[PDB]
């Protein structure tokens, strides 16, 4: 019964999603705003949001409980990631700002690590990006890990899998992964232990590091406190000889 606003206070300004769009809340602060068909299951379908605060994580403001439904958020200036690497700042980016972007993350997920939390389908498509290439964790065989497509065992260490997949992302500035492989390929040839190769001119070291995330042993596979600290450090202690190429 906390959080509730009256309906009064939210102008909803241009759409985005299909419904999301971008707002005013209280005529003063800009917003994202997640309606609800009333619905669709709805009020079912927010209390997961409300149990979790911290920088790197999209931010629940408000909601609205009685139909028909609302919920408000943290609106980001520069949409999801996918559409980043893409289209026109695609050409732009290099090594040093992917590696960074890529840490930020690693922080959003070293959070619900710690938290106890799963996410359960991290990649690019579901990281927000806002002003100053800052990047969040927001709300598809080819992006989960083998455990959790086949069997359901979802975990943090299932997410990191997934992480290194948005690394490949990254580095190919939003390519979808397995190039001309179709889902059922990508599944049998994983299962032999396929994984794959270095992309072009990304340094060895960081196909390393997706190849760690890789694992057929989820144990094995390291820590968003590990891939956050990595990434953090890359420049000086990995590739400190580095050299800006063409794409990277
Ligand atoms: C049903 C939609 C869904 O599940 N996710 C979703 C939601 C929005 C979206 O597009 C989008 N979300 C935004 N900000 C958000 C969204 C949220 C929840 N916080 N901040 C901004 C945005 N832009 C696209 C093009 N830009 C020039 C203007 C801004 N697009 C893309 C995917």
């Amino acid at each position: 019964d906390a959080w509730e606003i009256p309906r009064e206070s939210l102008r909803l300004e241009v759409k985005l999603g299909q419904e999301v769009w971008m707002g005013t809340w209280n005529g003063t602060t800009r917003v994202a705003i997640k309606t609800l068909k009333p619905g669709t299951m709805s009020p079912e379908a927010a209390q997961v949001m409300k149990k979790l605060r911290h920088e790197k994580l999209v931010q629940l403001y408000a909601v609205v409980s009685e139909e028909p439904i609302y919920i408000v958020m943290e609106y980001m200036s520069k949409g999801c990631l996918l559409d980043f690497l893409k289209g026109e700042m695609g050409k732009y980016l290099r090594l040093p700002q992917l590696v960074d972007m890529a840490a930020q993350i690693a922080s959003g997920m070293a959070y619900v690590e710690r938290m106890n939390y799963v996410h359960r389908d991290l990649r690019a498509a579901n990281i927000l990006v806002g002003e100053n290439l800052v990047c969040k964790v927001a709300d598809p065989i080819k992006w989960t890990a083998p455990e959790a497509a086949l069997y359901g065992r979802f975990t943090i260490k299932s997410d990191v899998w997934s992480f290194g997949i948005l690394l490949t992302e990254l580095t190919t500035k939003g390519r979808v992964p397995y190039p001309g492989m179709v889902n059922r390929e990508v599944l049998d040839q994983v299962e032999r232990g396929y994984r794959m190769p270095c992309p072009p001119e990304c340094p060895e070291s960081l196909h390393d590091l997706m190849c760690q995330c890789w694992r057929k042993d989820p144990e094995e596979r390291p820590t968003f406190e590990y891939l956050q600290a990595f990434l953090e450090d890359y420049f000086t202690s990995t590739e400190p000889q580095y050299q800006p190429g063409e794409n990277l």
